[PDB]
């Protein structure tokens, strides 16, 4: 029926004391998800136990509305699905349909701006369910941040695309983990970006893998495999319901 | 039953395409463990010959090396083979073969099945044993059998010592080779000693990078690194219950 917001993989009681709880969120097309996107999020978990004070609570993919100017993007609800299927394996990730739910005056979908999502998260985790219960008994507010690859933050350093009030909420009142890739030089965007250094983390990733969900799109025009680059679920889900031709 | 069965569930024994001469590839590897790496190598090599060649795939083999083999992380090959089996029972077309891992010599021990002998028994079981593979025209024509490798596999064959000139005048000369080149490196000085031994050599470039390796996978499982995404969930279910790769 209506709207709930996924919680049936999120620890709501730490394990460890003296870290602050952290919600990874990945805003993306997810058209489709990859096996890189579902990656992501392990090098992001495995960056911050290791290199953080923080501990892992959750992670959240957010498909974009449907509103986005972008191109090859499907169906709303079919991106849900196809997310929720890769992910259902996954012992802590989930997906949150939120933005693909978005609708303006004349119901027509709405876009939402990334600030705006990421106080959607804060409402739901900390506001309405009231926080994560620490080995000390104190409910806290989680630490929600972006996790993004290096495009998004190139994005982020060239005026146009954000207005400058969502990035300084963006990046200071949440953050941003962005998994680097050789090849990528993303030296210019964290100079332009280096008021916000503190909020924002680099993890670099060590296997190289650079599978895009276009290369994937393509593919699948021209009857090419893409078994192993995407989840088997969402191959079977692209296949029954015919999508990206 | 106990005994040896050569497996044949997936195994395409009539051909649906004209003109086409049918194709078996098999993968030699050690498989310690199997990444997504070594299936999308399947996939490519499918790709390649549906559009590239006047092939037509009939079967993929995976091919685990035997323990004899005797290199640093290679697991037993029970495990290997459960690993790959698992890995590759969602898969319409691809197979384990666990031959290599089951041969002994007098002894019981594991006993090593140079890869010749290898794409040989293939050749046996798919050609002689079978009888082979039918066309559309009704005519039963021998399976040509190739191997399916990356570069660090072809680059072995110019290690002294490593292969026998010999074994590379079958493997090449008989059956053939599809080697996946990656992205970037040129594989070619290395390819120049091999062509002349025939050139029953299939060039497949990668254009997505992809680096998850055997080596890279036993590194993160033994530094308490999440491998989730680098490998299937039934081989990470599988080396979590039995404890590999410590
Ligand atoms: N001003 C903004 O909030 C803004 C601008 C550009 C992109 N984005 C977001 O970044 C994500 C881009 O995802 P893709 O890399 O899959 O295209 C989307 O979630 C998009 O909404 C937000
Ligand atoms: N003389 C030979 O037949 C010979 C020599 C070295 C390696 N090999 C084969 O090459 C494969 C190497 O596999 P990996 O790259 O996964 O380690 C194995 O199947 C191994 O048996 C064969």
């Amino acid at each position: 029926d209506s709207y709930t917001f996924p919680i049936h993989k999120l620890k709501r009681r730490q394990s460890q004391p003296g870290k602050t709880p952290l919600v990874l969120v990945a805003c993306g097309s997810f058209s489709p998800i990859t096996f890189l996107h579902l990656r992501m999020f392990e090098m992001a978990s495995d960056f911050v136990r290791f290199n953080t004070d923080f501990e892992v609570c959750a992670g959240y993919l957010s498909p974009v509305s449907d509103a986005y100017k972008k191109a090859g993007l499907a169906p709303g609800h079919h991106r849900v699905n196809m997310c929720s299927r890769a992910v259902e394996p996954s012992p802590w990730l989930m997906v949150d349909p939120y933005e693909t739910l978005n609708r303006n005056e004349r119901g027509e979908p709405e876009y939402v701006p990334t600030a705006k999502v990421l106080r959607h998260f804060d409402h739901e985790i900390n506001t309405v369910l009231g926080g994560i219960e620490g080995t000390d008994g104190v409910r806290r507010k989680a630490r929600i941040a972006l996790l993004a690859g290096a495009d998004l933050i190139m994005s982020m350093s060239e005026p146009g695309l954000w207005s400058p009030t969502d990035l300084d909420v963006i990046l200071s009142q949440y953050g941003a983990f962005i998994i680097e890739r050789s090849g990528t030089d993303i030296e210019e965007a964290l100079a332009s970006l280096r008021q916000y250094e503190n909020n924002i983390w680099v993890i670099s990733q060590v296997i190289q893998n650079d599978i895009s969900s276009t290369k994937v799109r393509l593919f699948l025009r021209k009857d090419l495999s893409v078994r192993y680059l995407i989840p088997d679920p969402v191959v079977d889900y692209i296949e029954e319901h015919g999508l990206y031709q």
